């Protein structure tokens, strides 16, 4: 149960672009939303193209899409703004759960006390407009509550996403994680070297997280990949993904250690594709999500994890793609920005 | 000569663009060969990079992704050139078997026979430089070839496509096809009602192409969708796939008769990324093979054009739905092309 599409404010935001044909792109769970708020926009006199990827992300804003079949405006929903250029003028449309975050709280103030005093906040958009309110509680328990105002990949302070953890670069005892998925968590962990503890809103569980069970595990991947001699270095052409530059200095890297390195251009990075050329382990230097989260035949690794192989890195670390300084906040409801 | 990837060629022709980065497409037969190629480039010093994605055309060429990432050209490994415009020079490397097809003939001239005096010959590209041998023969045998120019989507006299079969449209009795497996002689046959017999050049086995079991499969396809009121029209935004025009035709056509409608817009076109959607059909303008050559992946009624007409009562015969394209004014060499628009 998200909080309802905003029809009419949206039909509003193109009424005044002047805009006659749009695209909407829309997430697995909001399909059947996608169609039903395409009806309504061609009952005002609208054009509705939908867009048939699933997408996963502000990240992949479909706008180079848009412009090639003569659209005036993208409908991004379910996701908030992430700073990229864009082609057509895009409206976002961010989605957020109707579940109470402080009731899930509540059930777990003794777990949330073992984490100190002053404690770090995070969260993920769905349960972002709750915040203000989970911070209040928790300042009622007894708690000093940190929230980081992240980078430009970031639309609101304290959100993380997948790739990227900079609203909990600040001071503080413990990190609480509001959200479901130990994914966030993890990363979390691994990248503060901080206690974790992520309480899911849905079912007020709770998790303390281990990070050493997982590092574990990715070394064996790493230790696979020591005898490898012919590596594939992949990038995603993703407007929010692309990372050639990193790319390259691995493919660099990996030669200048007596390894042979090619590098690989793809859209959405997916193994299956990858099957019948000749390398024995793969770089991945788009989103982490792909090789950590592991049913691959062939080792894949991050940007960090090749660096630990080739021995220039001792520590485990986990690969974020960061943003630059962000001026201001994006609201919660929709928005529209343009290039 | 002409069998396998011709490195020195490449590597001059790229000499001469002075192109200092290239990414390199292939098929799944080649995923091995791209990368050899890729090596011997770069101890020539040119960056290579390889495309990820598997590629199944020269409809559909990574140009404006060899943009993206600097590249200076486009290398398009197993397929020839077809109409489109660039953004990066490319060039194409179409793949030529080797089997001769003269002996597969020599076999079968009895069934050859029935097609009559004056008859029709078409092939595919990996065997299209053995066309000229299998005309002299045939005519030395007393038969009349004549073989169709083709248009724009086609790179040679008398090659056929899974799309395209516009080679055949020629004043002739009966088609004769050289090459393996089922969906061509098929396409054939039900692009030109014509008496066609497919000749397979390895086993020398033959066939007599009967549409009908294809055919009744398809008015079952429509049957199922004749109780639909929600439509998806999808396109493909590959450079030589991209139907807009005649996508929209078929949104406005469906409302016109009382159907819901949508125009969706994909780069690959396959069901499960349209699961979640609500529509209760799709409509496919895009490439025929994905809703005429289906194995099972669809699990909603799924149709071209040319199917749908014929569901709003529109149509009352079955017509193949071709990607046709204009006029084409000269023709490829057998070997590497480079092209180029920008």
């Amino acid at each position: 149960m998200l909080h309802e599409i905003p029809k009419s404010e949206i039909l509003k935001e193109l009424k005044r672009i002047g805009a006659k044909r749009v695209l909407i792109q829309s997430p697995e769970g909001l399909r059947r939303e996608a169609e039903e708020l395409a009806g309504f926009l061609e009952e005002n006199n609208i054009e509705v193209f939908l867009h048939g990827e699933i997408n996963y992300g502000a990240c992949d804003p479909a706008d180079r899409e848009a412009k090639l079949v003569g659209c005036d405006a993208l409908i991004h929903l379910g996701h908030s703004y992430m700073k990229l250029p864009l082609e057509v003028p895009t409206i976002f449309v961010p989605a957020f759960a109707r579940v109470s975050v402080v009731e899930a709280l509540k059930e777990n103030i003794g777990e949330i006390k073992k984490l100190g005093r002053k404690i770090i906040v995070t969260t993920t958009a769905q349960h972002i407009h709750q915040l203000k309110e989970a911070k209040e509680f928790l300042e009622s328990e007894g708690f000093e509550v940190s929230i980081g105002r992240g980078d430009s990949r970031i639309s609101w302070p304290g959100q993380v996403l997948g790739c990227n953890y900079s609203v909990a670069k600040v001071r503080g005892e413990g990190i609480l994680f509001i959200g479901s998925g130990i994914f966030h968590p993890l990363g979390l962990a691994v990248a503060t070297r901080k206690k974790v503890l992520a309480i899911d809103p849905y079912t007020k569980a709770f998790s303390w997280i281990d990070p050493e069970r997982f590092i574990r595990k990715r070394w064996a991947q790493i230790a696979k990949a020591m005898d490898a001699k012919k590596f594939g270095v992949i990038v995603s052409i993703k407007k929010g993904q692309l990372r050639l530059a990193e790319a390259k200095r691995i493919v660099k890297l990996l030669k200048k250690h007596g390894r042979e390195a090619r590098l690989i251009v793809m859209n959405d990075v997916n193994y299956h594709k990858l099957e019948g050329f000749p390398f024995e382990a793969y770089v991945v230097v788009a989103c982490p999500r792909v090789p950590l989260d592991g049913a691959w035949r062939k080792p894949v690794l991050t940007p960090k994890e090749v660096e630990i192989l080739l021995g220039l890195r001792e520590e485990y670390e986990f690969d974020e793609i960061l943003g630059g300084p962000r001026e201001s906040d994006e609201p919660f409801g929709i928005s529209i920005h343009s290039t």
